[PDB]
Parts: structure tokens; sequence; C-alpha cells
């Protein structure tokens, strides 16, 4: 019933806490990977002993405790939560923290399942002491977004949904304006964090690298939404991508980079705890989850 | 603090996977006696694992039925090092004390499974629990000698065997008054069925847990590495009492799991030890169960 939880890991100087907001039970598989083969999609699910009539997407969130900061990377569904989501604050509590402890929030992008937790249902800030970072491009996009921005998206099939969600996101952006900062894409922040754009899923989707000594972790957020489908088939796309073609280009760039460098990634939506490695495997890539003893 | 638990549902049953900690094997030469370190290291690197040690989990299953609370194996207990012996802390996190346990099912009598049944004064840790073991397993360790290990990698360590055998015998003596032998031909407590998978030890017992439409197979020490011993089950494991019999059992039960697409629970594969088996000729592949939390 209570879907909250955390996992603590060490990253050199840093303490990391992986938090869960819950999960998304996606039952509409015809458009999950819009450019894919729906027979092959279900074969892959069954070859991995999973259900073939839905895909459960995790909502994994990273909390980073540095020497003087406590940083939350994304905030889950918040006001958009259903009964399977909105567990972030319970997870944070289990990890030993309350909302007032958070000093900084890094938003990877402004989708409902990432920005929803920054306010409550009266548009009041949840994290009273936190600066909130977003890319300038991401902000610029959503404050003026409309239906016609989604013509290269599977979402174009849902204009009524879009016409609901866009003003809701705009209202959140208005509420957080007094806390808002834009990433500097060319400077290290707080000694540990570097930011770069990976456009396509949204125009300003930001990937964060966390560094301590010879340890690096890349939070790639919504670059990829399925371990078993979109690593071998990155050109199949994802239902929520704002621009399918541009999202495919970013997905391929970062998968290639993760494979070439053997770097560990943290992901929003792959199975818990969302940590793993990327290898080339014709005709695409393969996700190798990190292994744990507990 | 390496303690922790995961709760899952199986039909009407509540299952809690508990950790005792982990075993850090820092020398790869002994790990898979009929393999080789170059090929082993290649597999570890190919899976982004450390290439100079292997960590083995110690996963333990707690089953809450409508009238009983069953612990399947007990971790290192009196044999614990700094990374093991966390079972009671995990049990507490899951919501239970030692006094709550009604039954313990031992898969086999190795130190990392039977060590937790007594304390260092050889007093029972679980005062209200019956303890089950296979008759063959019991009779082996009561009567074992060094020569019985001549088809084990453990034959390289006769001093260690001469310490371990009496230590295990002392535990078997302490739990004697609570000890029952499995009936391999009947369902116990409406949920449990037992069968042997000899070789790792002569009386290694595999337990099937069932409720409603669901079944889970606790295969205990059938297999010790997900990435090594599924593709190469004939490489063996350092702790197997008889390497040839253990290989045959390993291949038999991996084939059954593959053919039936059944879920297994394992003592030593990465946390939480749950997963599926697929043929990947000439061997197998482990597909860990995927979770949202
Ligand atoms: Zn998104
Ligand atoms: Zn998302
Ligand atoms: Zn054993
Ligand atoms: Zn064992």
């Amino acid at each position: 019933d209570d879907l909250s939880g955390f996992k603590k890991i060490k990253l050199g100087e840093l303490e990391l806490f992986i938090l869960t907001d819950g999960y998304i039970h996606e039952e509409n598989l015809i458009s999950f990977a819009p450019r894919g083969n729906v027979a092959e999609l279900k074969t892959i699910l069954k070859d991995n002993f999973r259900a073939d009539h839905y895909i459960d997407m995790a909502i994994n969130i990273l909390l980073v405790k540095t020497k003087e900061k406590l940083i939350l990377m994304d905030t889950g569904m918040g006001i958009f939560a259903d009964e399977r989501t909105g567990f972030l604050l319970k997870s944070l509590q289990k990890a030993g923290f309350s909302a007032h402890d958070i000093t900084d929030i890094f938003l990877s992008h402004a989708h409902p399942d990432h920005i929803g937790g920054v306010v409550d249902k009266q548009n009041k800030l949840v994290f009273p002491n936190a600066s909130i970072f977003i890319s300038k491009i991401e902000h610029d996009f959503w404050i003026n977004a409309s239906i016609k921005d989604f013509n290269n998206s599977a979402l174009k099939a849902h204009p009524e949904r879009l016409n609901q969600i866009i003003p809701a996101l705009q209202n959140i952006l208005k509420a957080i304006q007094p806390k808002l900062k834009f990433y500097d894409l060319n400077k290290t922040l707080y000694s540990h964090f570097n930011f770069q754009l990976a456009p396509g899923h949204t125009p300003g989707l930001t990937v964060t690298t966390i560094s301590s000594g010879n340890e690096k972790l890349m939070y790639v957020a919504d670059l990829i939404h399925s371990d078993v489908i979109l690593f071998p088939h990155p050109d199949w796309g994802f239902s929520g991508d704002t621009d399918l073609d541009i999202a495919t280009a970013s997905r391929k760039k970062f998968l290639k980079q993760l494979a070439d460098t053997k770097a560990r990634a943290f992901t929003s939506h792959l199975p818990w705890p969302g940590l793993g490695f990327t290898k080339v495997k014709a005709p695409g890539f393969e996700w190798i989850p990190e292994s744990f003893m507990n």
C-alpha cells in the first residue's frame, strides 16, 4: 500500500539516496514506442518474463547530500499523483529528511512526473528553503507552449489532455518563479555538478553529471523509458517525447557515450533502483543493471 | 548496518525476503573449480562487475501463513564476520522478533545457513521454533570425514574441514530436541513441498512454496553466480561437496525452471534473489525479477 522507500549509496565524498515516488502503470502499449513493432515489443516483454499488456515505469529520484547542500533531482508527480504515485515525501522521511532540509532542486525537465512535487494543490511551495533550477530553454518552451508544438509527438493524438496539462504546468512555473534559477551549462556547480542539454524528449531536457574523485554518475532522466525495449531499439521512440526525431538523436548520442565510456547512469523510469551500465549489442544497446547485496 | 527486507505477496501468503549480509570472496582462483580465472574475469568485466572479487548475497525467506511464521535458513549466526550475521536486525525491520518464529526450514547444514539457529553458548536463538532438515543432510554431517570431500575443491583445505565438521556437528547436537526430518512426499502446512537436489551437500533440499495460483521455488545453493554459473554450470562452486553430482543437479533444476518459466528464490544471487531462468545454449541465463521499489 505504502510504496515509499529509499536506498543509500556512497559516491566518494557524497552520500546519495535513491528515493521512489511510486510507479506509472502504463496500459496503452500501441503508442508506448510509436515507431516500433508491436508484436516484437510484446515478445521482448515476455522473453523477460514480464507482463505483455502493460509496462510499469518506476519514478526514481536522486537525493545528493554534499558537504553543505542537500539536493533533490526532480520531485515526482506531486499534484498530478494517483494512488500509485506521490510517495516522494514519505520516501524522503524514511531516508531521514524533511522538506525544509532541501537546499536545491534540480529539474531535469518540466513534465508532470518531474515537476509535480514542487507545489501542493493550492500552488504553495513544498520545499521552503530550496532554490529550483531548470534550463532556460525548458522554461522558455513551457511558458509559451501550445498544441501546435506537439505535431512531432505521439501526444498530438490527445489534444484535450494537452490543453489540460499545459496550463497546469504553466501555473506551477508561475508559482516557483521566486525560487527559480537557470542552469549554467558551462560551469561546475557546488564542485560536483555539471549540466548539459539532451533535447527532444522536451526542448530543454537536462542531463546532470555528479562527480567525486574518480567516481562519476550521470543522471539521464528521461532519455530512455524501457530497459528491454528502447536500448536495443532506440529509434522506436517514446509516447511522451515532444519531438520524436530529435529525442531519438539525443538518445543515440548519450547511449553511445555511456557505452564508450563505460559510465554508470541513473534513470528516472527504469526498474528500481534505476542504476546501471550501457553496452553495445547489435542492433543497438543493452542495459546492464547494477547488482547489489541488499 | 547491512540489514534490510523486502515484502512481497504470494497468493494469500506474506513473504519477507531478509538479508544476513554478504560474503566477499576476494580470491577468484577457488571460486569455480572447473572454470578458469581469465574467462571468469572476462564475464565479470562484460557485466560491469569488479573483476577481482565476487560478492555473494545471503538472502533468507520468511513466510507468514495464516497460523505460522516460517524462516527458511538462518544466515551465518555464530560464524558471522563483520559483513554477516544481520538476520535478526533484518527480521526486526520486517516487524518480527525471534520469539515469533514457529518453524525453521534448513535447506542444508552449511555455516551460512545453519549458523543462526544457536548463539555462542549453543542456546537456541528461536526458542519457539521447530527445525526441519532432510534426514540425508543430517546423517551426512553427523558422520562426515575428510575423505567424503575427495570430489570437492574443499579437499585442498583439510585443516578447515577439521574445524568446520565438528562445529556443524555441535550445532546439530544443540538443536536435536527441536529437529524434525522432511517428508519428501507430503505437502506441509498447506503450502510447502520438499525435494532433494544433492551435490552441493548430499541432502540439499529445494522448497516449493505455493498459495492460490502462485508458486515460488527456493533453490538455496543450487547456484552461486548469476553471470558465471548460468552460462557455465559445469564450472562448479568451491563449496560443493561433490562437484559432479552438484553439476548434474544444477543442470536438472535449471532446465526445469527454464521449461516451466517458474520463478526461483536463491540464497546467494544479487538482492533480492528472485528471478527467472532461460535457455541460452549451451547453458542458461538468469533474468532477475524487475521491481518498482
Ligand atoms: Zn518526461
Ligand atoms: Zn518522466
Ligand atoms: Zn552451502
Ligand atoms: Zn550458502
